[PDB]
């Protein structure tokens, strides 16, 4: 029996569970584990030679293409990696989420389940010492490593998930290997880095499963635009992964294939499909070295559709000399013909692609190392700054899509300076709501999907932050030019070596800010600061990678873009996740926030209080006072106003984002706790706590 | 674009979430809350004295009908309550769900919305000092006492949950008022206290909408019994309650009702049902479709119901929208009764199905005699009834708080009488311990003792447990489950260890029989993990009493009859559901996390206390020995597993013969999120782990039912 809560009933209804998530760290391990200390006792190297073993180890259960796992392995961890999107950071090998549902079921990880078990006696072996996302990744390398190909580099520190990640929006598709999110090649829903659910980037046989290369093309551009990578890394990445195995198809899978690990028997044991997509062959004549002959075979030679005996659409090579001119996976006396795929002959059709791949294949070493950075890339994308890359193996070069921060040459201030700089903040002429704007949009740019963002940095100053029509431009300049003449005062100021950054006084100004508010309503609070924040300069940061981290809604500020899809509300709970929120700390941050006064624009929507400036829970009391009955604007899709009953009075405006913490059953129990009469000072703490939290999100220094 | 989970890919997915709710407490409330400790400082009288003068206090935006709320609030407490079930112990007002999704948009809870907004302004004057649970009762309480009945008393100690509870099935009809749970009345699904979905007990108009009152009758009998109320029980409160207020309705009973809580827009704020004829409007008041008071006094407590029901004949009648409801055939009663909100109008007394069924049932009848020849037995049984009713999942008589609790403690409260005597100290403790490993006792036998006697608890109404050692009365010593014959030898040597002691204490000191049952399951474990190289001290905290066949309603414990064990790995053959899902249910009532169940069965399984000793799930080459055996195992890809709910391992080379398992068993190694701990178990550094998780969670278990030291 499988109750239907409402989830199940209403669509429209908040996924408040994914907050849920944030209030514990569900798994066996202790909840103050240690990864990176656990993963700094690791023999590397030991753990490399096991894995060059297993990747010839050929085992019965699951015989080995060509008598080599590699090609196996690096499929797996491509999946691992590829699920990532630059939309909000989420999917990529990080968690290892790929081991959960419904991830482990779709269509395009078949047999994936088998690689992972291969790896199982060696993730025993270590213990955690190494985590399975660690291990997945490692494996890719060491095949390819096997294979005649050095890698990049390779760095541990992902921390092992136990579940999955609820906060992911797949897709509108209720089925697997279908699509409803696109009509044109080239414009799927925003988003999602990927054409088709269920699948990775593109569809195998071609845009709607027409095998029409050229428009393959710019869909796979598209897609992988969103995964993060240009045109060459692309090429690269695509070139290079299928250097090596085969794809897999006797027939028709739609016909020959089992039900997915999550609907198998339960003897199965975790294991399913037991053809994988109707297509069969391999790409190249050594199928198990790293050489030319993916980039040959697919210039050197015309190729045409055609539909295998399973009715999928893959083609075939018009020449007789590659006829043959491959060993069969399995049988010694046998022989197979080379096969591409329309998203391979799409790197050839598409002009673009075509001159990259020509020139991969007139400078061979252009096109390793494009591939090597690219798989370095690729795998280590959302594993944050330099500070988190661990073990032997990480390159000596940081590149720049780590968003890079340079040392700090001087020593860090005290408890006397951080009072001093304190009080030197608040007797200027910035008022509470710039310095708590300020910090916040510093702060608030951070998520733990992929750890981008955050307040150490002090990229907020630079393009394109400073520019962001939310951070209001004219007026940010004003605020940190500020705290820049402080900065400057202070360092002068000096007698010995110490020195204070723009990014910590950012966070010390918000704090301060926060404090004061307090203060004013009767509280004395002290948040805790933590010094050693750097400000990294615009040689080492991508501009336009950093849009991906523009917000569409703003809770603290209660912004809201012009042209957004979903719900307000729903966005906000997505970016709450982001920043690692329960729903009691989302309600905690926006109703305090209320009580100062941080809205852009510096609009009275949602601050319901006569005193600005004041942090107090009058939100909560008079949101959820019925003396007020609320109703749309008239013309104005945005806007509420609370009216008092029906004597018309006009009293408060309000947004979706104010309101839904009135109207969601969940969120209204906790708006009723911090709206009682013995509350204020515990909505004081509460969200002193959750401000706290937040600015030292990206602080993985002390951990 | 709502992110589905894995429910609408796989349906017969393993709900481990409910699990995840027992790792963490969601909500703004601090972690080492004690809502017992609030409950205390509050000032019970001040709280009733401002319900009361809410009673009269109509709002503009939901007039009170008649001018008294009290009706609804009765109603709105029934509802609370109302939807608990013996069989888990779930549902009732024990956590205020109803406020949540998807309770609170049941068409059965249609505008109790309103009611508990009427409640908004105490329940922020007074804050945590009174949860919404608490107060939800207390306003049926004052509104009853108010209205001219005094109740046998109340008691607080509800604590407020943040979310739903994942745990309850209300019913496998996926829609509302809709049911494929019953094809006869009397015959409905096990495991439901309601004949259909969306329901608290039966329906209103008569089973599937047809006006039977005897078929209504049998379905009344079954829903309530699964509620654990019997016929004068249910009698009273049935005639108790539609004593006061009317049913609403006078158009489309499907119609004018506006979108659920749930689905409201966002300016309602919480508020759904945008009926035509509910909040504000003089005239007509409608929630569910038919129309008219009970009595003609509908806030007075009289003898009206049963009077008007017995003395007169009643037919029934499609009303305005087919909703089924009984008239009166003389015309005595006709524009006999005052308008919910227009005195100047007259109104008929109306009846349910349900009503007509306390009638036309011969057992019914008879009660219904006997109260209107014996008001007083009446109004007793109805008070009797309501307490039992709002305070059924409370627990044991130490967790009702406040001045109001009756001095009478409730045998259906399964009591504990006082010690009358000193606590064991640290130095008896420890050579009760020895002379307990000095006896003929082996560590299975210590083992499955313990845990058949801790394992009972279930969270939802805080029943069962090791305290009162139970085990050894009625009906539970002669379970099956746990093997009578075997556990009286157990038993029986424990026994005589606590009488030896006992009788040879120079002073007052004394020990139970409960307590050297734990302590005994302590010394078993301990001794388990010596046997693996490990030293462990588990915490032991003294005080557990013996409970006499007096404390224990025997019958009552029936439900605490298990249909499956996943510790001693036994297994109803009769079932409907999967073993797992069965064993995930049970979990979830001790409180535990997928983590400390996949420990506990692990270890277990390493120290082998399966029920007939068997080898089931034993994977384990040194039995009565802590170790990680079982994960390692199981984890073993050199075993290809088949049908025999036994399962045969057997080694993928030729043919053979190896291991035997259930599914609870092997779920450990099937689903993704236990598997993923079963790796980290069956690791060459987690042993030590694994032991220390075990005793973690062992030690948690036989203290679930310790509030007497809170
Ligand atoms: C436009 C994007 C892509 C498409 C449509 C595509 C698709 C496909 C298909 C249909 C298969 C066969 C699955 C099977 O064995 O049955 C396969 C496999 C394979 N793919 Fe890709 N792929 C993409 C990119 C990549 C990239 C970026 C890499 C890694 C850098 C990679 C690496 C591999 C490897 C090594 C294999 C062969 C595995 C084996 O023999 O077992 N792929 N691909
Ligand atoms: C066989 C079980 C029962 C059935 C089918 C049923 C029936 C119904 C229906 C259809 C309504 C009208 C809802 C509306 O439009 O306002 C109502 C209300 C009412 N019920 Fe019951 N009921 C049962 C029992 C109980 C019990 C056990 C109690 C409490 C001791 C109770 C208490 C009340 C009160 C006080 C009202 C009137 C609410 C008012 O004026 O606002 N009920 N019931
Ligand atoms: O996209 C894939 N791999 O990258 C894929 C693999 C197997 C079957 C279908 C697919 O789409
Ligand atoms: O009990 C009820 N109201 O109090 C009730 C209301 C509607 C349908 C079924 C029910 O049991």
């Amino acid at each position: 029996k499988r109750p239907k809560s409402n989830q199940d009933w209403w669509p429209s209804k908040l996924n408040l569970e994914i907050l849920d998530q944030n209030a514990r760290d569900v798994g066996p391990v202790e909840d103050d584990f240690d990864y990176a200390e656990e993963f700094q006792k690791l023999d590397l190297e030991a753990v490399k030679s096991d894995l060059e073993e297993l990747m010839t180890s050929s085992q019965d259960w699951w015989p080995a293409d060509y008598g080599h796992y590699g090609p196996l392995f690096i499929r797996m961890a491509w999946h691992s990696a590829g699920t990532y999107r630059t939309a909000d950071g989420r999917g990529g090998a990080a968690g290892g989420r790929q081991r959960f549902a419904p991830i482990n079921s779709w269509p395009d990880n078949a047999n994936l389940d088998k690689a992972r078990r291969l790896l199982l006696p060696i993730k025993q072996k270590y213990g955690q010492k190494i985590s399975w996302a660690d291990l997945m990744i490692l494996a890719g390398n060491v095949a390819i490593e096997s294979m005649g190909f050095k890698t990049f580099g390779y760095a541990g520190g992902r921390e092992d998930a136990f579940e999955e990640d609820k906060a992911v929006n797949w897709g509108p598709e209720d089925e697997f290997e279908t699509q409803e999110r696109f009509d044109e090649p080239g414009e799927i829903q925003e988003g999602l880095g990927a054409s088709v659910m269920g699948l990775i980037y593109v569809n195998p046989e071609g845009p709607d499963g027409n095998p029409d290369p050229e428009a393959s093309a710019k869909n796979i551009r598209q897609t992988f635009d969103r995964m993060a990578m240009n045109d060459k890394e692309t090429a690269a990445l695509i070139a290079g992964g299928h250097t090596f195995g085969k794809v897999h198809g006797a027939d028709d899978p739609e016909e020959n294939l089992g039900p997915e690990p999550e609907a198998a028997p339960i003897e199965q044991q975790g294991l399913g499909w037991q053809i994988t997509a109707g297509i069969e062959g391999p790409w190249t004549q050594s199928p198990t070295e790293w050489d030319m002959g993916y980039i040959n075979n697919l210039l050197d030679y015309e190729w045409e559709p055609e539909k295998g005996p399973g009715g999928a659409w893959q083609w075939a090579p018009k020449s007789e000399e590659l006829k043959n001119s491959v060993p069969d996976a399995h049988d010694p006396d046998e022989k197979q013909t080379p096969m591409m795929l329309t998203t391979d002959i799409a790197l050839k059709r598409d002009p673009d692609y075509r001159e990259v791949m020509e020139t991969f294949q007139e400078n061979p070493m252009e096109f390793g190392m494009n591939f090597a950075k690219a798989w370095y890339k690729l795998t280590h994308r959302d594993m944050g700054p330099p500070e988190r890359f661990l073990g032997p193996e990480v390159p000596d070069e940081e590149m720049i899509w780590q968003d890079p921060l340079p040392d700090a040459d001087y020593d860090l201030i005290g408890d006397e300076e951080i009072a001093e700089l304190k009080e030197e903040i608040l007797d200027s002429d910035l008022s509470v709501s710039q310095l708590v704007k300020t910090a916040w949009a510093s702060a608030s740019t951070y998520r733990d999907s992929d750890k981008r963002g955050g307040a150490n940095g002090a990229r907020l100053r630079l393009e394109p932050q400073k520019n962001w029509e939310v951070n209001e431009p004219e007026q940010l300049e004003t605020v940190l030019g500020t705290l820049e003449n402080i900065q400057t005062e202070f360092n002068d100021s000096r007698s010995d070596g110490t020195q204070v950054s723009l990014a910590d006084l950012i966070v010390l100004g918000g704090n301060a800010a926060v404090e004061q508010a307090a203060a004013n309503a009767g509280y004395d609070v002290e948040i805790p600061f933590e010094p050693g924040r750097v400000d990294a300069g615009p040689e080492h940061t991508d501009a336009p990678s950093f849009d991906a981290l523009k917000p569409k809604v703003d809770g603290v500020r209660n912004y809201i873009q012009d042209d957004i899809t979903r719900p307000a509300e729903e966005v906000l709970v997505d970016n709450a996740d982001l920043l690692n929120l329960t729903a009691s700390e989302l309600t905690a941050l926006i109703g305090g926030m209320r009580s100062i006064g941080a809205n852009y624009q510096d609009t009275d929507l949602g601050v319901f209080t006569d005193e600005p400036e004041t942090l107090t829970n009058d939100f909560f009391v008079n949101l959820l006072d019925m003396g007020t009955e609320w109703e749309p604007a008239a013309d104005s899709e945005h806007r509420y106003k609370g009216l008092d009953r029906d004597t018309g009075e006009v009293k408060w405006e309000a947004t979706r984002i104010d309101l839904i913490f009135g109207s969601n059953d969940r969120l209204r129990a906790i708006s009723e706790v911090y709206g009682s009469a013995d509350a204020e000072k515990k909505l004081v703490h509460d969200f002193v706590d959750t401000w706290s939290k937040v600015m030292k999100l990206d602080r993985f220094d002390l951990e």
